DNA sequence: TTGGTCAGTGCA
DNA sequence: TGCACTGACCAA
């Protein structure tokens, strides 16, 4: 369980991610996030959507400051709707299969 | 300012 | 086992 690094795959991208087993996989769907144009990423408490996981950390931090982040794990993320799946599998599909 | 990253981990 | 959340460095 040691920190190895994890190419992404998707098209040109030239990023690694550093990654082991107790990390699990959100860290992983994040970065395919970044190659998204859908908002898969939906507020809890207003109506504001976006990208990726992290910027709803900082939509939280900045917009709702006195709230829990909560939900945004793969359990309350879209894992079954094909537009997303297809961003995980451009990018680490090897890592993202037991997604679902 | 925005947020992509690393590093981290208690507990089911 | 790995989920799903924490704090923080630093690029853009
Ligand atoms: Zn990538
Ligand atoms: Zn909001």
């Amino acid at each position: 369980d040691e920190i190895h690094n994890i190419q992404c795959h998707f098209p040109n991208c030239n990023r690694a991610i550093a990654w082991k087993r107790k990390y699990g996989k959100l860290r992983l769907i994040d970065h395919a996030l970044v190659h998204c144009d859908k908002n898969f990423l939906k507020c809890k408490k207003c109506k504001h959507t976006c990208h990726t996981i992290r910027q709803m950390r900082y939509h939280y931090r900045i917009f709702h400051s006195t709230s829990k982040m909560e939900g945004f794990g793969v359990s309350g993320l879209p894992t079954k709707n094909k537009g997303f799946q297809k961003i995980m599998n451009a990018c680490f599909a090897d890592q993202l299969v037991e997604m679902n």
